C-alpha cells in the first residue's frame, strides 16, 4: 500500500551475458587404486594427490597433455580393486563427461564398458564416448585404438595403457580442427609395418599410428563403426561429425527442457516460436564454422498426418495448410536439414605444362 | 606438398573461403618462383569444375 | 614505526589516515611510507595469495616501502557485482556520486 | 514504467512509444542512466623490437 | 583473481621469415667398403675420413 518517499539508487556494471550449454572437453579419467578412493576432481594438471601411485601419476600426467590445449577439465575416479566396474558405471551415469578410459583393464572390463555406453546411449538418450584398448564394437561411441609396442620415454607401453594419451589427446583438440596427421613428439619408435596392410587396418575401423615424413602422426581418427545401414551415414564413422552432432543434440536437449516443456501452451503460434528459437540457436552455432547456414526448421507434415489419422478423424475436407495449422495434443513434430563441415583431409591438384 | 602437409592438413574446415585461402597461397608461392624466372609470368590456379 | 611495535589493529588508524588523506584522482596504489623502516619478511608468490584473498597487505619493492594495490574486501563476485566494484577507488567515487545525487 | 502500468491494468497495447513515456505515472519516477568510471594506472606493458 | 601490479619489459628482435623450402643441390653417394660403415655425413668438402 502506501509507503514513505523513498529514493533509491542503483550500482549496476553491465557483464558480458552469453548463454552457456554443455561443456566440452570434459575427460572422466577411472582408475584402480587403495589410495584417495573415490573421485580426485582434477580441475588444475599441476596439482596431483601424492598417495597416487607414481604408474597411474604417470599415465595421469600422460592424460594432462594436450595436442592443441590442455584439456579445461579433468575427473579421476579412484575404486578398490574389486568389483571395478559396479560404481564406475554409477558414478558415470550420475554425471556428465564426454571421453573415458581404462589404462587398467580385463577383457570382461572391456565388453562391460562397450555395452553399458551402448545402453546407455539409447535408452538415457545421453551422449558419452570412451576409448578403449582392444574392442571390435561397431557403434559410433566407441574408439578402437591399437598400436603395439608404443615405446615412449624410454619406456614399453602396451597398447592398452597409451589409450589414456590417446584420449587426452582427442579431447584437447577443439571442435573445429581434426587428429588427422597429428604429430606425437614424445613417441619415438613405433614396430614398422608395411603401408597396404596399416590401410587396411585403418578400413576395418581400427585406428592405427603410423609414421611418415618427418615425424608419427595419427592416420585418420575414426569410430569402431565398421558396417554402414541406409539410415545411418557414411560420414558418421568419422569422429568430429559425431562430437558435434553430440553437442548440438545435448544442447538442444537442455534448451528445450529449461524452457520450452511445461511453460507454454501447444499452439500454432508456440510452434512457430520453437522452431524460431532452434533456428537462432543454429545461426549461432554457424559462425563457429562447424555447420552451414543453410539449415531450415519446419513442421513436419508427415507425423501430424499420421497424428490425425491414428486420431481416425477426416482431413478430406479440410485444405491441406490448414491441415499443419491442426490441433495436435501434447505431441509436437519438428523436421530439420543441416550439413555437417569437415576438415581438408584429401586434396587433388593437376597442372597443366 | 611440403607446404600442404606442413599448414592446410586436418587443422582449417572444408568449405568455399578456405579453398579460395588455400588457391591464394598456391598463387603467392607461384609468384615467387616466377621471381625466380624459372617459369612463365602468367600463371592461374583455380578450382577444378569437371572433378 | 618510531622504534616502536605497532599492532595491526593500532597501525589500521595510520592506515585509515593515508587512505582518507589521498585525493580521489590518485589511488592509493604504490605510495611510499617513510615512517616505517621494517616489516618482517616474506616471498612475492605468499603476497600474491593474500592479495588474490582480498586481504590488504604491506609489501617491500623498489627503494622505498609502499602499499600494493589496495582492494575491497570482498572475494566472492556475484553476477551483478561486477569486477571494478573491487577497487576502492571505483566504490569511492560511486559513494560520492550517490551521497551528492 | 512499461511494467508500472501493466501493474494498474492499463490497455497499453495501442499507445506509441513516446506516448507511454508521456503517459502519467503517479508518484513513482522512473529513470536510466550509464556512466563509465576512470581508473589510476596499475600494469604497464612494454614492448620494444630490435 | 587480481594480481600485484607489475612492470614488464619485453626485448624481442625482428627476424626477416623466408619460409623454407626443400633443400635442393644435395648429393647422396653409396659405396661398399670395410671401413666408416654408414653414413659419413662429408658436408665439407675438406674433411675426408681417412
Amino acid at each position: 500500500a502506501i509507503g514513505l518517499p523513498s529514493i533509491n539508487i542503483s550500482f549496476k556494471e553491465l557483464a558480458t551475458t552469453v548463454k552457456e550449454r554443455s561443456a566440452r572437453g570434459i575427460i572422466a579419467m577411472v582408475l584402480k587404486d587403495a589410495k584417495a578412493l573415490g573421485l580426485n576432481e582434477i580441475h588444475e594438471k599441476e596439482d596431483i594427490p601424492v598417495d597416487l601411485s607414481a604408474e597411474n601419476k604417470e599415465y595421469i600426467n600422460l592424460a594432462l597433455m594436450g595436442n592443441v590445449n590442455t584439456p579445461n577439465k579433468l575427473l579421476v575416479y579412484v575404486i578398490e580393486g574389486e568389483a571395478d566396474i559396479q560404481t564406475a558405471l554409477d558414478f558415470l551415469e550420475t554425471k556428465e563427461f564426454n571421453y573415458l578410459c581404462m589404462p587398467k583393464a580385463v577383457e570382461a572390463d572391456k565388453t562391460a564398458i562397450k555395452n553399458w555406453i551402448i545402453k546407455l546411449r539409447d535408452i538415457d538418450k545421453v551422449k558419452v564416448k570412451a576409448v578403449l584398448g582392444k574392442v571390435v564394437g561397431n557403434h559410433e561411441g566407441i574408439i578402437n585404438f591399437t598400436t603395439e609396442d608404443v615405446l615412449v620415454g624410454e619406456k614399453k607401453y602396451s597398447v592398452d595403457e597409451f589409450t589414456s594419451r590417446v584420449a587426452g589427446l582427442i579431447a584437447g583438440t577443439p571442435l573445429s580442427q581434426s587428429v588427422t596427421y597429428t604429430k606425437l613428439s614424445d613417441v619415438v619408435d613405433i614396430p614398422k609395418m608395411t603401408k597396404v596392410d596399416a590401410e587396411s587396418r585403418v578400413n576395418k575401423g581400427e585406428l592405427i599410428l603410423i609414421k611418415e615424413a618427418g615425424a608419427i602422426r595419427i592416420a585418420r581418427g575414426v569410430n569402431s563403426l565398421t558396417e554402414l545401414t541406409a539410415e545411418k551415414g557414411e560420414m558418421f564413422q568419422k569422429i568430429k561429425i559425431v562430437d558435434t552432432l553430440d553437442i548440438i543434440h545435448s544442447d538442444i536437449r537442455k534448451v528445450i527442457i529449461d524452457d520450452y516443456i511445461g511453460k507454454v501452451t501447444n499452439s500454432y503460434d508456440n510452434k512457430c516460436l520453437l522452431i524460431v528459437a532452434i533456428k537462432s540457436y543454429l545461426e549461432e552455432l554457424e559462425k563457429s564454422a562447424l555447420i552451414e547456414s543453410d539449415s531450415t526448421v519446419e513442421i513436419d507434415f508427415e507425423a501430424q498426418k499420421s497424428y490425425l489419422k491414428s486420431k481416425g478423424v477426416d482431413l478430406s475436407y479440410m485444405t491441406l495448410q490448414e491441415i499443419k495449422e491442426a490441433n495436435t495434443g501434447s505431441k509436437v513434430f519438428l523436421k530439420a536439414k543441416i550439413k555437417v563441415l569437415d576438415a581438408m583431409e584429401d586434396i587433388d591438384l593437376s597442372i597443366e605444362i
